[PDB]
């Protein structure tokens, strides 16, 4: 498998420069100038290219849209206030692009040709990344197969391409969440641990269930001992003091039914760096967090990702009866501390390895 | 709300592809016929349907069939009878099934026979790539897609419905058994034919490959239950542990596809009286026994593309098991062939079949 090379990028500037949007901007609805493309096949790769935003043009028996091979990627680049812009430890998605790559036999690539590619691209649209406070641009890089057959099976051709959004967002607002064990967001064996598309479009109806029953969000449960996975598309935290009489920040381990984030291990990482409290990797059950919640052990439980970073969590709506959730009593101390660090380092007020220049 | 086929708009090809040679091999799912159906929903609505000339179909980047897989699909079968009539086998079924998988991915809900007339006015236009040699058909590819311009994963605002087509041309398989690989799960959406529960295949069949067989057996529980064979609905005809002849194939609890084939190799057993015919879970257990006691006389799966498939060898994590379909006749296999035939082939007329 050879790789597409950022040396042989192709450039073409759009004819009608775009309107760009201080206002309200919904996200993954406004698209920038520009996106990059790279066509595989027998032959290899081809050269990659940034060219107009512009429609796809599929056959109608694409593998991509009768079998879902398709995979994507999400993470910020953001504007800091020397009109510098930085992407956040973009080598963790392309790591994970590549696993979830070759989870549906679909060509290898070189994961910094990408990344020099991606940086090249949003060079092109530096100026779509705003930098109003708590601001951002959101990089969304597809794989997907384009097999022009119905046979399932690992195709011969694919398209590589990203597209970008500019996004708004410090008030922390808290969710509530759906705990009903009917829904199974992943199982182990499965591929619930890899940003494949067939993971989420099971997901929008029970959304939608949540919505109907006054929440926000889903939280996914697994196993007949009820484990706290992940809320909606986030990883979950739990800040409390543990059966044993420890402070600790648990979340649950990368078993297989979970998604390995971005921001969740930059979490970990941060809360083991400060060497102030138990770090751990462990199952959460409900039977575990209501007898906490019970002895008011519990601190603040919140969720983990890119597009809201950090986002905490009052209230579960659990076997019909709702249980709140101190979160917001509590500070929340640990969020907002965690918002803070992971705020200067982005907009570059703290230099910092995790990033990336464009 | 629902297109009509009433409002159907054609559009004929100018540029016909020709047809299959006849000394060529037809690969399945590699050659279209000259036109598609196409019917898109917006906010406003089903637009109308259209047959016009197969084309390739323009997407927006952000498209949520491409991010979130927000696809669902169907496949069924016409047949052309010696009278050059053609026919679809209890399309219906995959009408009904279609629907369901749309309400389980928030898609647009339609008519299950103004779809069917669609497709049956799209096949009249068609018909002459619809093959007449023996075990020949005319391969029909229903699809919806959600088409929302946006990387919000909720319920799309547009999605687009098409329907494309392939002519297409009892050798038994063996299969590879091993419970590291699951296909679906009690509460995930196995029972449903959306495009996310396919793309993980691949890789488990290259394993399959990889290790001398041709097919997955997917097993699934702590009790390793046999689940699907491949894309196929999978059956037992043994003896059972009381001593009864049975035909026996899982049941419909959430991680089985209810499969046509399926259904219709139920219906014609249960008809016939002449042996048990049940739904119940199979683990391997069951099935190491029943064959050192030689109680299994066949094993096969069923699917559209099939219809009836014979099982030589399990491979079981590292013991091979002999499977003795083929010296079994196969009996049951020949016998639903045979009736199957009659009926998709108009030699025998029959409610399943629609005529087009
Ligand atoms: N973080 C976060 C968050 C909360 N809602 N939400 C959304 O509603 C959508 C996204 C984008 C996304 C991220 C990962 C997988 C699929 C889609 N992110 C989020
Ligand atoms: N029957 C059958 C059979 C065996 N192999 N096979 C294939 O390899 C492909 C198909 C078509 C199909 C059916 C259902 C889901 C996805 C694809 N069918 C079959
Ligand atoms: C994308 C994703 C996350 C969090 O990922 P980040 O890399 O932190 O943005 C969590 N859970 C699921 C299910 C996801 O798809
Ligand atoms: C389509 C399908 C079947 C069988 O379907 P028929 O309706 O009989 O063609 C069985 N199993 C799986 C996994 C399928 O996708
Ligand atoms: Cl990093
Ligand atoms: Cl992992
Ligand atoms: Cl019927
Ligand atoms: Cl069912």
């Amino acid at each position: 498998s050879s790789s597409f090379k950022a040396a042989d990028l192709q450039l073409e500037m759009t004819q009608k420069p775009h309107k760009k949007p201080g206002e309200p901007l919904v996200f993954g609805k406004t698209f920038t100038d520009h996106m990059l493309m790279v066509e595989w096949n027998d032959k290899g790769w081809g050269q990659p290219r940034i060219q107009p935003f512009q429609n796809l043009t599929l056959h109608p028996a694409s593998s991509s849209l009768h079998y879902s091979l398709q995979l994507f990627e999400g993470m910020k680049a953001f504007k800091g206030k020397d009109q510098q812009v930085r992407l956040f430890r973009p080598w963790l998605n392309m790591d994970r692009m590549l696993r979830s790559a070759m989870r549906l036999c679909l060509p290898s690539f070189d994961k910094l040709e990408l990344l020099e590619c991606i940086r090249r691209l949003i060079e092109v649209d530096k100026d779509w990344v705003p930098d109003a406070a708590g601001t951002s641009l959101y990089v969304r890089p597809v794989l997907i197969g384009n097999e022009p057959s119905l046979g399932v099976s690992q195709p011969t051709r694919a398209l590589l391409f990203v597209i970008l959004c500019p996004v708004g967002a410090g008030s922390v607002t808290p969710v509530s969440l759906l705990a009903d064990p009917a829904f199974i967001r992943a199982w182990v064996g499965g591929v619930g641990n890899y940003k494949l598309g067939g993971n989420y479009g099971p997901t929008v109806l029970v959304q939608q269930e949540a919505l109907k029953r006054g929440c926000e969000q889903v939280l996914w449960l697994y196993g007949p001992d009820h484990q706290l996975t992940e809320v909606g598309t986030m990883n979950i935290f739990v800040y409390w003091t543990h059966e044993d009489g420890v402070l600790e920040l648990v979340t649950p381990p990368l078993n297989g039914v979970i998604l390995p984030g971005v921001v969740r291990q930059s979490l970990l990482d941060m809360a083991q760096t400060w060497g102030e409290f138990r770090v751990v990797e462990r199952t959460i059950t409900m039977k575990q967090l209501l007898r906490a919640l019970e002895e008011g052990r519990v601190r603040e439980v919140f969720g983990s990702g890119t597009a809201c970073q950090v986002c905490p969590v009052h209230r579960i709506l659990y076997k019909d009866r709702n249980l709140h959730i101190p979160t917001m009593e509590n500070g929340p101390e640990l969020i907002l501390r965690f918002q803070k660090e992971l705020k200067e380092i982005q907009y570059g007020i703290r230099a910092h390895e995790w990033m990336f220049p464009v």
